[PDB]
């Protein structure tokens, strides 16, 4: 079962990529750096699900399906990205915060990982650092990112408000399902984890991406 | 004989930076990033295949030797040799760096699918080297179509250039997979030793001939 | 000894991430990408010391303390970022010359972990062409690098060539440390090798960033 939902996965990842691709060609005045990241998120999140569905992602240490950890390094700033790009529509870039977001988040993937080949208090040491990173992240997304948004007028505000909360409801699912699963608490199931982290990230990709998109494209004069 | 084959590459590479670090001193209005990644393609590949000369670069594997230093080698030259050619295509116009950013994340993918392809077995490394020759095939859309519409819009004599890059490009790199495919990470119809040559001879010229061509070409442009 | 002594040096980074995070709230006219520099150096060398502090970032091999390069392939392209963000403070940034030293020097750090897992004459070729990048590193540093500083007034010039000083002669040390210690001739104890890695960087990396941004706010008035 574990290897046919991953499977399943893979091919909803492809059909988001090609949607994104879809939209990309009549792209109502969004940016097509927007379109590349929407689709470089679920084909390279595709990609890595692929591999623990062939049996290759995932090695017995409890089984650690590693191949969630080289997507996420990779999906997730390419995530943040998107929201701050959102933000910053119609108006200047601020690289810095955008950068620093990424920064933030790669490092809470690897504690992540390192959390996940740990054991004992180590693993939790590793894991709060990786909590404290996205808490982090999120004051930067309801504060400075926030204003950016604020000061792209009232419209784009409002779309930057939906996409923020929904990213962040979404995210704080994941240490969530991490402590409650078998790499922490041991209290949920594999198989209960295994659906958590194939549910969540559809719509943490193919989802947020589908809403951001979206709402940037009404913003589209004629 | 495939150890001292690799020292050779190692030695062609070396010459090659040293020779495009000499023209960025008289750089007839090609910019720095240009002689900067011309360097870094051949000094990275050369590192990469003086692990293999010494040994390190390579180990035993479903009984074949997988040289995993070329992924090591291919990850950073091949995104950095797309970045030449799509700023060949940008000459003396404004950049697309998405598109630019587009060709590296499809190359890097391809280079990963035949790392994974190359630790696979059976029908599992088909379906990841399937994966990579789809990331090839999108390259080479991308080269012909919209890239190649960029070079038109920088005028004839620029575009001229760009084609001729493109194709100089396109011809090598799809050796790559054929040859891989044949040999001993696929079919094992090829031999280690032919193998080991078709990927000392392919990449000199796909690094140091590539941007030999490049820059002669986009040197020549300029006017003094 | 050594487990306490990367647990100090972990905090030390800490505190001084969080005072360049206080710096960063009255700028001073220096650029939030300096402080977000100077925060992401020690912030990522402090996690990468944790791991050895809890007995992780290690391997019997000798001990191979691969954290340090983990942290080093990171922290040092930023710091030679940080420095060539000095020269070019208040002119045009050549970016170029900004990502010939990251490549030299993610080319380094891989060189000395290479070098680290090899043997014999293969192990000094490694660290050879690592201290090859190193002297190209400083090359560009009291040459090109420093003509940019120049061009940006006298004030600028002054204050990047201290800070060029400080990070060029710290710097030499750690290949030096490196050929003395047990991953090189093994002339040097291994207490002796963890301590200079942990004094050496210290100051490489908040010290540093302390004389830098001080020296950039200081152009303010
Ligand atoms: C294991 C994972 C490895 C990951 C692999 C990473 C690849 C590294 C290189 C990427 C391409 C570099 C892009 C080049 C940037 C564009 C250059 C540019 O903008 O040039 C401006 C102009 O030419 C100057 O005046
Ligand atoms: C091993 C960890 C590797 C992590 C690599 C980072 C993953 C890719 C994400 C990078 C951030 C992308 C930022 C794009 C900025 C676009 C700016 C613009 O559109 O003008
Ligand atoms: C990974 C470590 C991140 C540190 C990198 C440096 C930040 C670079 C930001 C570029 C600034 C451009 C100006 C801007 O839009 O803010
Ligand atoms: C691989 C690279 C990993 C990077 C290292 C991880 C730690 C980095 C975190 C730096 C983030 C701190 C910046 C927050 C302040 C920004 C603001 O004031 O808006
Ligand atoms: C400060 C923010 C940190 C928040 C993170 C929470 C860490 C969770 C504690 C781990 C549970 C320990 C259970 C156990 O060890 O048996
Ligand atoms: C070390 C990093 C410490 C601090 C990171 C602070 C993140 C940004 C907080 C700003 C809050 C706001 O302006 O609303
Ligand atoms: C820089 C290019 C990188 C080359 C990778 C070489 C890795 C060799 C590891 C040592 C192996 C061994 O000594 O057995
Ligand atoms: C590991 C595979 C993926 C790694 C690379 C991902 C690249 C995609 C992300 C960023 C795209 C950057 C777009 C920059 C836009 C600037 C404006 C322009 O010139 O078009
Ligand atoms: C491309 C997307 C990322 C892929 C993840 C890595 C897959 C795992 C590779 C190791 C498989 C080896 C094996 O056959 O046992
Ligand atoms: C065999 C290699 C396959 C692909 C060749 C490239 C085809 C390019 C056609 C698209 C060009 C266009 O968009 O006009
Ligand atoms: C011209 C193509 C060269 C390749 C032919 C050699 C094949 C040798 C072999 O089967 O190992
Ligand atoms: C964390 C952020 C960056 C630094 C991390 C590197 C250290 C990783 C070490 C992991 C080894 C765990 C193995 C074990 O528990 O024995
Ligand atoms: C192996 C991994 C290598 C990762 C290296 C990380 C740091 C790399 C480069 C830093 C680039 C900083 C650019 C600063 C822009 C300054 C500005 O415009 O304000
Ligand atoms: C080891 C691998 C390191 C890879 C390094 C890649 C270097 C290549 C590309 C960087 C080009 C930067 C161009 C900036 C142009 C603007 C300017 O010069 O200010
Ligand atoms: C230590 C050895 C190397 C340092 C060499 C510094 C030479 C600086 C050259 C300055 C210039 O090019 O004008
Ligand atoms: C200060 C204290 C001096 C201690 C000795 C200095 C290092 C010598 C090297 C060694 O013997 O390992
Ligand atoms: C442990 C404490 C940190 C040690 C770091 C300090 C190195 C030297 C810093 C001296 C410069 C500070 C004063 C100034 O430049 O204004
Ligand atoms: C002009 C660039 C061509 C891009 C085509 C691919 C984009 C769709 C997403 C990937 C799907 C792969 C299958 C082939 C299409
Ligand atoms: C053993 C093989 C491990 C996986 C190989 C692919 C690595 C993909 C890249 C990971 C870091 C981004
Ligand atoms: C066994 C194959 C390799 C497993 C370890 C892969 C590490 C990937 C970590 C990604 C960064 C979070
Ligand atoms: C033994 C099997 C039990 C499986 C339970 C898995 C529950 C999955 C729910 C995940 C939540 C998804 C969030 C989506 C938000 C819209
Ligand atoms: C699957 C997540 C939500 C998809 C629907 C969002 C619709 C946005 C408005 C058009
Ligand atoms: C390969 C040749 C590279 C030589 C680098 C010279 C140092 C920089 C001088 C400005
Ligand atoms: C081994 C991979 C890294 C190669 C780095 C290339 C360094 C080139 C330095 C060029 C400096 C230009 C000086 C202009 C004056
Ligand atoms: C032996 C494995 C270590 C080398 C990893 C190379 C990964 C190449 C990525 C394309
Ligand atoms: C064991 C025999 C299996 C042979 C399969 C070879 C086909 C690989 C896929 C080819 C894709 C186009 C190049
Ligand atoms: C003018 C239309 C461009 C089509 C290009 C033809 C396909 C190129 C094949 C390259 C492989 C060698
Ligand atoms: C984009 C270029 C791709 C080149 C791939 C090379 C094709 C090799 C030959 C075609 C596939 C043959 C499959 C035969 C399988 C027999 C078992
Ligand atoms: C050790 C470094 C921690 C913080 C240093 C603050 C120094 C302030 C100087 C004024
Ligand atoms: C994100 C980096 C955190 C490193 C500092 C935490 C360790 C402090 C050790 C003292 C107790
Ligand atoms: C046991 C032999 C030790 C040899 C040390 C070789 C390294 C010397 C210093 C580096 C020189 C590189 C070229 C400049
Ligand atoms: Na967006
Ligand atoms: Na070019
Ligand atoms: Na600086």
């Amino acid at each position: 079962m574990i290897s046919i939902l991953h499977y399943g996965y893979s091919f909803i990842m492809l059909l988001g990529a090609l949607y994104f691709y879809l939209l990309s060609k009549d792209p109502k005045g969004v940016p097509a750096s927007e379109y590349l990241i929407a689709m470089v998120i679920p084909l390279w999140s595709g990609a890595a699900y692929l591999s623990i569905a062939l049996g290759q992602g995932l090695f017995q240490y409890t089984t650690i399906y590693y191949a969630r950890y080289i997507d996420w390094v990779i999906s997730t700033p390419l995530l943040l990205a998107a929201l701050a790009l959102t933000a910053m529509f119609g108006g200047k870039k601020n690289l810095t915060l955008l950068f620093s977001l990424v920064a933030l988040d790669v490092f809470m993937i690897i504690t992540g990982f390192v959390a996940d080949l740990s054991i004992g208090t180590t693993k939790y040491i590793w894991y709060s650092l990786g909590v404290i990173a996205l808490i982090i992240i999120l004051v930067i997304t309801f504060g400075p990112l926030r204003r950016i948004a604020l000061s792209n007028g009232t419209r784009l505000a409002r779309h930057y408000t939906r996409v923020a909360i929904y990213l962040s409801a979404l995210w704080v699912c994941y240490p969530t399902a991490w402590l409650l699963g078998p790499s922490g608490l041991g209290l949920a199931q594999e198989l209960t984890e295994v659906l958590v982290f194939i549910i969540l990230p559809i719509f943490s990709k193919v989802g947020f991406s589908i809403v951001d998109l979206h709402g940037l494209r009404k913003l589209h004069q004629s």
